[PDB]
């Protein structure tokens, strides 16, 4: 419990939340849609290929398709306006808090946290149902910041953003045609939209004023969403006047002294991967990735070499080789990298953290990503024992022999490198968010460390 030195935090949390409204697919599902649409009008549609959902057979053809790849693979729908007409013809089996905000400001109220500040510019009644209740929203009321609970503060008449998800185990089989098809792998369809016609990625004209006021109540933050920026919208707005807007907030913010947190997400887009390289990355304090990101990061800045290295190898001395330019390039405390079987922190020498509480922030981060992974979500503090029940994968043991070894053998380290494994679950309940869930570990108790100094 002396750990939980966190509880001290508070935090400021924008700009992504939304509901998930999952399908766990069986095999007799498949089978009705192909009965109820036809077995030949599919196998059109999906030589048809369409890139948006317009009718009903869009979506079955396109799930039916990714199902064959076991790839993961996202249509939206054509208009917001058949959102309705697609939930009365695919209901979900249940809903949850979605988005990388909601996600994990409910799992720090869980924690019991000092103060949460979570900001979504939509703020339905269903949606502000789905927060935890001891959250804080931020509101403009009378020409003063007030912060109220979210189920006192939303709005009537507000679209809600809904991410309709549909599950598929390895290995579900039915017959189409005459091509018998087999899950080669478990993967989900998404049917979702990015914001345009609904709302934006940004902090609203209104409370741009009182970003730094935020700042001075809350230790940190953890910034995320810039992955649903578009590259032209519709009315003429373009991706970099959001992302102007959004380096913005990073400045307003700072100017009390707060540390910002960003994990760096698989942007699938290139362009809009480089904007957050550009606008958001050289402006934070601490970044959370794994190594398929990191050389993503190294092949904008150049390092094309470096990038395949680890991309074809990953080996340890290139990963560090490579977390060593990120944090000397961007006005970086500290870079963070993950992988199944280890965990990697470096920041520069002159850090207040020594390198036995770097490790101490490893270690929380390892237990409540392995509590997540064996019992799923995380609903109360009691389960992170259940983390600490699983052992340090044992390759990662081997990993930390190998840099203390590297460590002794160079003339000047003006850096602290420490490495921990990680506490592999084998046979995990879920995977998605895994990454976020441990960078926000880290970050949090890395800011805790620092407070107490
Ligand atoms: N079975 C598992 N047990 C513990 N952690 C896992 C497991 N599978 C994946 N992870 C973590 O999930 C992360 C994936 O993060 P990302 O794909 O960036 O969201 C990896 O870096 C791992 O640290």
């Amino acid at each position: 419990g002396h750990m939980e030195d966190i509880k001290k935090i508070s935090i400021f949390l924008a700009y992504n939340v939304n509901v998930d409204a999952i399908k766990y697919l069986k095999e007799e599902d498949i089978q009705k849609l192909i009965e109820e649409f036809g077995e030949e009008e599919i196998i059109e549609k999906i030589e048809e290929y369409p890139r948006k959902i317009k009718e009903p057979l869009d979506f079955v053809a396109r799930l039916i398709h990714a199902i064959k790849t076991g790839k993961p693979a996202e249509v939206p729908l054509d208009n917001e306006e058949l959102n309705k007409w697609f939930d009365s013809l695919f209901k979900y089996d249940e809903e949850r808090m979605g988005g990388q905000v909601g996600i994990i400001a409910n799992l720090l109220a869980i924690l019991d946290l000092k103060k949460v500040i979570a900001y979504s510019p939509l703020l339905s009644k269903k949606q502000a149902e789905m927060f935890n209740n001891d959250l804080l929203y931020p509101i403009v009321e009378n020409g003063k910041l007030v912060l109220k609970k979210p189920i006192e503060a939303y709005k009537d008449n507000d679209p809600i953003k809904i991410n309709r998800i549909f599950e598929f185990k390895e290995g579900i089989k039915f017959k189409l045609g005459d091509e018998k098809i087999i899950a080669p792998q478990a993967n989900r369809f998404i049917v979702a939209s990015r914001p345009e016609n609904l709302a934006r990625i940004e902090i609203k004209e209104d409370l741009k004023k009182y970003l730094p006021e935020i700042g001075e109540m809350v230790d940190c933050a953890i910034l995320s969403g810039y992955q649903g920026i578009k590259e032209k919208y519709s009315d003429g707005k373009t991706a970099e006047y959001y992302f102007k807007r959004a380096k913005e907030d990073i400045k307003l913010l700072k100017k009390k002294d707060i540390k910002v947190h960003l994990e760096f997400a698989s942007i699938q887009n290139i362009k809009i991967r480089k904007k957050v390289v550009d606008y958001i990355l050289p402006n934070v304090d601490s970044v959370g990735m794994d190594e398929t990101e990191i050389a993503n990061i190294l092949n904008i800045l150049g390092y094309e070499e470096l990038s395949e290295k680890i991309l074809k190898d990953s080996k340890i001395e290139d990963v560090i080789e490579g977390a060593k330019i990120l944090l000397d390039k961007f006005n970086l405390e500290v870079v963070q990298v993950h992988t199944i079987y280890y965990i990697l922190f470096i920041s520069k020498k002159d850090n207040p953290l020594s390198k036995e509480e770097l490790k101490k922030t490893l270690e929380f981060a390892t237990i409540l990503a392995a509590t997540k992974a064996k019992l799923g979500d995380i609903k109360n503090i009691e389960d992170l024992k259940v983390g600490l029940k699983v052992p340090h994968n044992k390759y990662g043991e081997l990993l930390k022999e190998i840099v203390e070894k590297l460590k002794k053998k160079k003339k000047k380290e003006d850096y602290k490198i420490v490495l921990i494994p990680s506490r592999f679950v084998e046979n995990p309940k879920s995977t998605v968010g895994l990454g976020d869930t441990i960078s926000t570990g880290a970050f949090v108790s890395y800011v805790s460390l620092l407070k107490k100094k």
